[PDB]
């Protein structure tokens, strides 16, 4: 079923009634964050808005309606946020959340889409977890529409939900299968530079004539490949250059995404969701997208693939 | 001078108001699309929505919605689309008008910002003139914000116009310079593959490090070089590769925005607004950017810069 309401697909997608009640809370903050995106004041410094008497950067502005949202839904126990990776007791039980609260809010102003993600994970512990463990994962992504995609840890594909104009997450999209084609989103390509394996990965893509689209923000370039069910994602180190990505934040909640889309992630070596978040800040380089793709990714940087090495003893 | 209303702004801009007319009436059209995209039905095949009695894709929509628009401010004499590229009697006096309704219309999906363009031209003819003759020209930016974007050719700075809550635009920004910095949108780069002095050029990017920026829509892919005030969009074509932009729809009016934002702009040898545009889907490799990136996408594929001598000659 399409176009039943976010509440609807939730009670047909899990029995958890507790999950439920939050990813509906967090809803409602992405719905307050993307108007306060949509007249944001952007001056040479920041793009502001106000929370209640308050005047706040749009980052910290949705920070506070996130922490909120979690407070609200009386479901959280500890929740963190990328701004300040000290967890925070929400005063409930159940789950606890990491979350980036405005991914691109640098760029705002130039008006290229932007986001929010998150990771859901039962219990008490944001640390000495995998990604793998998350009840659920979503993003909010304010482009010219407003979009909240989910994945429920267990039930199948990943789900976009439209924001209506009379406040309703309206669901639209089911993605189940990454098909191969000619996208790419290289991240870091300044690294190809002086890692001569990044710099032979990219330049298969351009000599086979792919698409490129990539903004530098995790949401939507990530997003994109959901969307079109097709691409590759990368962000590759260099001896000069260092991971920004944060694996608690970024990039175990958009490994659920992926791969309950039928995509694949991969540091290199594995899935993203078998990655033991060891400190809130740990980084990881990270590719995703269709299999075949993460396969050139792993044998290309790195000569073997564990993803074909897997498939092949499915096989035989 | 910030907060102005669009009508504010334009009496201060210009006399004429016939382009005053015309550019308000464009405003209404893309606040309306604005809403058609963010409110769209993405399905299999099409992100549609309606207009009057039919259900249309989006790009058509945008289509109607801007020749409605222009027929309705009644100062439009011609108008052209990119969409089907031939002069349609808009039954008005002053102004032909020539547009790309909806750049990045296949991946509205996607949720990527798309935009509308386009150039406003005194008299009847779209063909036989150049960028440098436009009156104006303007985007739209459909993003988390709506935005709406002039030039008034005469006139200084680009303007970047912000749709509130309440439907009406504001003045935000005035933006009259464009400084050096260490962005790139490289469109077309697959012509990297077979266009050596292409390759070089990017090959210099990264020796730079420089931040990527680029969703395959000319819209925002220039608007950010404005907003940010620093940046280089290319596209260069290869022998296996088609120019794709055109430039009476697309790269004419984004040169007019880009040099009164106090950028350049490039076809390799001569800013964009010294083009003739001989017929109407006429295609151009382009360049826009800072100075000191222009001269060096010039030099990059020809040895010697126009715009450096230029800039020394009145120097």
């Amino acid at each position: 079923e399409l176009g039943d309401s976010l509440e609807e697909f939730l009670a047909k997608a899990t029995t958890d009634k507790n999950l439920a009640r939050l990813l509906v809370c967090m809803g409602e903050a992405l719905r307050t964050i993307a108007f306060k995106v949509r007249t944001a004041s952007c001056g040479a410094t920041a793009c502001v808005n106000t929370f209640g008497d308050e005047q706040l950067a749009v980052d910290m502005l949705a920070d506070k309606l996130l922490f909120e949202a979690l407070r609200h839904s009386h479901v959280c126990k500890y929740a963190c946020s990328e701004e300040e990776p000290i967890l925070q007791d929400m005063e409930g039980e159940g789950f606890s959340v990491a979350f980036d609260p405005l991914d691109g809010s640098s760029i705002v102003d130039t008006n290229f889409t932007v986001g929010t993600i998150f990771g859901v994970w039962p219990g008490d512990k944001l640390t000495g977890i995998t990604g793998r463990d998350q009840a659920a994962s979503a993003m909010g992504i304010y482009g010219p529409r407003t979009t909240y995609v989910v994945a429920i840890n267990g039930f199948p594909g990943t789900h976009e939900f439209l924001l209506m104009d009379d406040g309703k997450w309206q669901h639209v999209k089911e993605t189940t299968e990454i098909k191969e084609g000619k996208l790419f989103s290289p991240g870091n390509l300044r690294a190809t530079f002086d890692n001569a394996d990044y710099e032979k990965l990219i330049n298969y893509y351009v000599s086979e004539k792919y698409t490129l689209r990539y903004t530098g923000g995790m949401v939507p370039d990530v997003n994109q490949i959901i969307v079109k069910e097709r691409g590759i994602f990368t962000n590759v180190t260099s001896p000069t250059t260092k991971a920004k990505l944060r694996l608690l934040f970024e990039v175990a909640p958009l490994g659920l995404l992926i791969e309950n889309a039928g995509g694949y992630s991969s540091d290199g070596k594995q899935s993203v969701l078998d990655k033991v978040v060891v400190n809130t800040d740990d980084r990881t380089q990270v590719a995703y997208g269709s299999r075949d793709e993460i396969i050139r990714f792993e044998e290309t940087l790195y000569g073997d693939s564990r993803l074909k090495a897997e498939l092949a003893a499915a096989t035989v």
